[PDB]
């Protein structure tokens, strides 16, 4: 589990969105596994606006933050799960690192701010849904 709290927005994995998230919906995209809902309180996270390929992510199944090198956001084939059929997920970055089901939502960050959240994993790989291109998260 986990979310990014930037301005009056809450960014979560779409597959983990609550009824309150859907009832206060700002934007969602199944192909990216992302959903953004509105919040009453202002958040403290800042979004990175950069092309960093190195950062640190939070792994809840180890209570640890790990430094990683990650690929550029791309279209990648993801196997079937209880949440989606096997399909291509867009804006996904891969890295070598531990991840289990339950680790989705962990933040990946670089020197500039939040880069994205854990969305996929398996056998020593971890995949992050990028949010750096969502410029509108910084305003309104
Ligand atoms: C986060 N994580 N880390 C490891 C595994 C994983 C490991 C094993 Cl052994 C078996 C399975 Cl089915 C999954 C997962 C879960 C995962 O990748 N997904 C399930 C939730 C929706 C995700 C999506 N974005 O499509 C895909
Ligand atoms: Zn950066």
């Amino acid at each position: 589990s986990g979310a990014i709290y930037v301005g009056n927005y809450r960014v979560v994995n779409r597959h983990l969105a609550t009824h309150n998230d859907w009832a206060n919906l700002v934007w969602e995209d199944s192909s990216r596994d992302l959903l953004v809902s509105s919040t009453t309180a202002q958040g403290c996270d800042t979004i990175a606006r950069c092309d960093c390929q190195t950062g640190v992510y939070y792994c809840s199944s180890r209570r640890k933050h790990y430094p990683v090198s990650f690929s550029k956001p791309s279209l990648i084939f993801v196997e079937a799960s209880e949440y989606y059929p096997a399909r291509y997920q867009s804006h996904l970055m891969l890295a070598v690192g531990h991840s289990e089901p339950g680790d989705c939502g962990g933040i990946l960050r670089c020197q500039h701010g939040v880069v994205g959240i854990v969305s996929t994993g398996g056998n020593g790989l971890v995949g992050f849904a990028d949010v750096r291109d969502l410029l509108w998260l910084d305003e309104e």
